[PDB]
């Protein structure tokens, strides 16, 4: 569970994402394509994709970039109440997608590391641990929904 001034925390720096959520979006992948190439085998359309370069031109991963960004935004607004919002996500996650909870944690990793590297000032070690409580708890609740769906995560 997180304090009101760890959420406000999040939710500053998440406002900073929001000024360009494309950006972000494609750096996150970017991060993670490289840090687990294995997570680029889930996407049919991207696995083509060779340059870092040619991931920043594709406009069809950063309109995926942004939806995901979207998603998770959503999410964390909600402070943790966020059950409503994370069941059709678990669903297409755990059943279409099959993405294992250990992908969350990679993707995580790349949040954290682009916000570091794009927002220093505002994304210090108080800022780190908030957002890595939030992205845990998120972790967490969906891991709990892709059971409830017969999923192993
Ligand atoms: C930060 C957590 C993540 C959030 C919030 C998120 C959110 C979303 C949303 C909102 C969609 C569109 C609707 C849907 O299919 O559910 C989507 C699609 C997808 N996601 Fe995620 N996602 C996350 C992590 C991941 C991870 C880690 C992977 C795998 C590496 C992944 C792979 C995919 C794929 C393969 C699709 C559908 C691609 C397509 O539209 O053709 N997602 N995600
Ligand atoms: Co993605």
């Amino acid at each position: 569970v997180l304090s009101e001034g760890e959420w406000q925390l999040v939710l500053h720096v998440w406002a900073k994402v929001e000024a360009d959520v494309a950006g972000h979006g494609q750096d996150i992948h970017i991060r993670l394509f490289k840090s687990h190439p294995e997570t680029l085998e889930k996407h049919d359309r991207f696995k083509h994709l060779k340059t870092e370069a040619e991931m920043k031109a594709s406009e069809d991963l950063k309109k995926h970039g942004v939806t995901e960004l979207t998603a998770l935004g959503a999410i964390l607004k909600k402070k943790g109440h966020h059950e409503a919002e994370l069941k059709p996500l678990a669903q297409s996650h755990a059943t279409k997608h099959k993405i294992p909870i250990k992908y969350l944690e990679f993707i995580s990793e790349a949040i954290i590391h682009v916000l570091h590297s794009r927002h220093p000032g505002d994304f210090g070690a108080d800022a780190q641990g908030a957002m890595n409580k939030a992205l845990e708890l998120f972790r967490k609740d969906i891991a709990a929904k892709y059971k409830e769906l017969g999923y192993q995560g």
